[PDB]
């Protein structure tokens, strides 16, 4: 019901803080980072329009299936102005066996979204996209649409440039599915981050 | 590039693959159809606007299961249930065939024309992997294209960008089930 500002006004408010923090050093750290960000993800996506609507079984699974792609579209949005590198946390900026070919591909997102000038306000719709899509949920995720297609005609852009600019914005995010894929296969041996459901259900 | 929508439309139309026919000898039969799959794909993707032009090996190399899952996923449109796999291959791992019932289904309830299903290979084709813009300039005029076909078919502005938005977001889901698809090879 909320009018295309109104949501991205929620979006920004929804917004989880910038968290801080050898080969098992730097991973010790990164799921300890990812962890307590989780926490912070779980507050977030209820702050999101229509996902608190949702069944606490449909919220898990939107949460299961996206915990890794929020996760990186978050780092590459903040790495973003810091090319050549990956600002994981503000003392926790990066340059491990199997997980460089990750991480370039995490480096690579971020330079695309600096060269295509990526804004906050499209990138909370964005984070907003990939949770309700991981999985009313097409009525929600029609007005996002709208929401940045409001965003790329207060700022200028033609109607042309708004389809494009749309659809270049949804297809990076093919992208992050591919790079979560590869991450899911990459560091699982077993899980040291608390599964989604035991998190969710112990904050309520 | 200097190709109009229905100038796009019409010479993707024209490159479309012809449909092909046939628990190892499932997977053999399966093996058997995709291998000649390639042949015809490889081919299409020549036609494709803009790629000749290349690189292209790579390309083919992160998008042919998307492409022969898009491919299918079109066929078996009519089939609920049921994988149509060759006119003579009708099935009816699991989590990927039900990821790919799931998508056909999706295709069904959004109506998919045939005209908008050339235009999303093409995207997956250019989008899965100086002479990087220009597959940004080429993926700009297939959504032109996209938006064109729906202009056309009635839609209204409003009624064309979730449509788009609805299309691309299930790329995502091919993308996902290529790669899943790949650890089970
Ligand atoms: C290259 C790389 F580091 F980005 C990267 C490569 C991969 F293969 C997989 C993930 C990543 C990322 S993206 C990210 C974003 C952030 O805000 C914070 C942490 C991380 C993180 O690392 C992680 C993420 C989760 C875990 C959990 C382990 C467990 O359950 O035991 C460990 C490390
Ligand atoms: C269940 C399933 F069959 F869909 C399926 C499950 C997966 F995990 C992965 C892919 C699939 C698909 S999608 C498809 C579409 C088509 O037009 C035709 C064939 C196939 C095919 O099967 C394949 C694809 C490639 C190979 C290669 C083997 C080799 O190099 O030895 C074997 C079987």
């Amino acid at each position: 019901s909320l009018t295309a500002d109104q949501m991205v006004s929620a979006l920004l408010d929804a917004e989880p803080p910038i968290l801080y923090s050898s080969e098992a050093s730097m991973m010790g750290l990164l799921t300890n980072l990812a962890d307590r960000e989780l926490v912070h993800m779980i507050n977030w996506a209820k702050r999101v329009p229509g996902f608190v609507d949702l069944t606490l079984h449909d919220q898990v699974h939107l949460l299961e299936s996206a915990w890794l792609e929020i996760l990186m579209i978050g780092l590459v949005w903040r790495s973003m102005e810091h090319p050549g590198k990956l600002l994981f946390a503000p003392n926790l900026l990066l340059d491990v066996e199997g997980m460089v070919e990750i991480f370039d591909m995490l480096l690579a997102t971020s330079s695309r979204f600096r060269m295509m000038n990526l804004q906050g306000e499209e990138f909370v719709c964005l984070k907003s996209i990939i949770l309700l899509n991981s999985g009313h949920i097409h009525r929600v995720l029609d007005k996002i649409t709208d929401t940045l297609i409001h965003l790329m005609a207060k700022a200028g852009l033609t109607l042309q440039q708004q389809h494009q600019r749309l659809a270049q914005l949804l297809l990076i995010l093919s992208h992050i599915r591919h790079m979560s894929n590869k991450g899911m296969e990459h560091l699982y041996k077993s899980k040291n981050v608390v599964p989604l459901y035991d998190l969710l259900l112990e904050m309520l």
